[PDB]
């Protein structure tokens, strides 16, 4: 057995869905993150209510990859006024400081089964950018990418 995940009591899960695998490198390689305007504030706004009792977890998918590339924990509020340019997208506004602590693919396939309450049931292989997750789904998600060879 392995019950680890079922324990925890708080935490908050967001799928995060990128259309570059560069910004994907990028993240691995210097540990931040950006969104988009409203992606950030919703991020944002979950860290700072977190207040340190819990991590913000977020699920990384590349889109149309068919796949989710691994999982990477907030660190840090989101600053809104940095280096623009940095990203795929010319003109993304801001930066936050992130620690990936899982790096691997998970196909599609292994997660599409568990659907999401707050977003009409659909899998959560279906999800958009910052689509948050359910904490009693979130805790299935991290055990069987935890478990995926
Ligand atoms: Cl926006």
């Amino acid at each position: 057995e392995n019950l680890y995940f079922q324990h925890m009591k708080h935490g908050r899960v967001f799928i995060i869905k990128s259309y570059s695998e560069d910004d994907i490198h990028r993240s691995i390689k210097y540990n931040i993150w950006c969104s988009t305007e409203h992606g950030n504030k919703r991020l944002d706004a979950a860290y700072r209510s977190m207040n340190g009792k819990g991590p913000v977890y977020l699920l990384f998918s590349v889109n149309g990859s068919g796949h989710f590339c691994g999982v990477a924990e907030m660190k840090s509020a989101v600053d809104y006024n940095t280096c623009a340019g940095v990203w795929s997208q010319d003109k993304w506004k801001g930066r936050f400081d992130v620690r990936w602590i899982f790096v691997k693919d998970v196909p599609n396939s292994q997660l599409r089964h568990i659907r999401l309450e707050n977003n009409e049931n659909k899998p959560v292989t279906n999800s958009r950018d910052t689509q948050e997750v359910p904490l009693e789904k979130a805790k299935q998600v991290l055990k069987i990418i935890a478990s995926y060879k």
